[PDB]
């Protein structure tokens, strides 16, 4: 049965993160648009997506909050890491990717004005260069295992690429992005069964 209802802003490419994560974890959720709900602000007074309402009525906002609730409510409750340092670095990457990197991708994504684009694409490239460099040291963002940070990074990459930003310049990043797509595929059978 369904874990809850997620309210998104459909035009935003940030709308993909939480649905993907539910899927990855086997949580069945509805997804509605906050634009077409009558009293969004009755339930959610700030008026911003993402917003979630559990089946049980539990109301929750802020992307990082909802990530934690999905994971903690799921059958991979250790998916934001196990050791103290793992958990911390995963928070780091989640916070970074959701604010800075997604903020940059969205800047470009909705760029109407060509006199503003290069500046915006530049912010984005620097952020990618940083990640690339951090991927010098490690197999994935945090270590050797795949954590929720990677899943959501990967989704962000797909969006960045879709709009034609070369990930070709960034060596460690492309190799990363392949290794993550590979882990999900190989993890997919056992994941897909332990939720049915």
């Amino acid at each position: 049965m369904t874990f809850g209802t997620l309210y998104i802003l459909p035009p935003s490419p940030r709308s993909a993160w939480l649905p993907k994560l539910a899927k990855y974890l086997g949580l069945e959720i509805n997804v509605k648009s906050m634009l077409e709900v009558e009293d969004f602000k009755s339930k959610f007074p700030l008026g911003k997506a993402p917003a979630f309402e559990g089946s049980d009525g539990f109301r929750l906002t802020e992307t990082l909050a909802i990530i934690k609730y999905f994971i903690d409510s799921s059958s991979k409750p250790e998916f934001a890491g196990s050791s103290l340092k793992e958990k911390a670095l995963n928070e780091k990457w989640l916070s970074f990717a959701n604010s800075d990197l997604c903020g940059a991708m969205v800047g470009v994504w909705f760029c109407k004005d060509e006199s503003k684009k290069p500046e915006l694409v530049s912010k984005l490239n620097s952020l990618l260069q940083y990640i690339d460099n951090e991927l010098n040291n490690s197999k994935f963002l945090v270590g050797d295992s795949v954590l929720v940070a990677d899943i959501l990074l990967y989704v962000t990459l797909q969006h960045i690429v879709e709009i034609g930003v070369d990930i070709s310049s960034f060596s460690h990043l492309k190799k990363y992005s392949e290794e993550v797509a590979k882990h999900e595929l190989l993890a997919e059978a056992e994941n897909l069964y332990f939720q049915g």
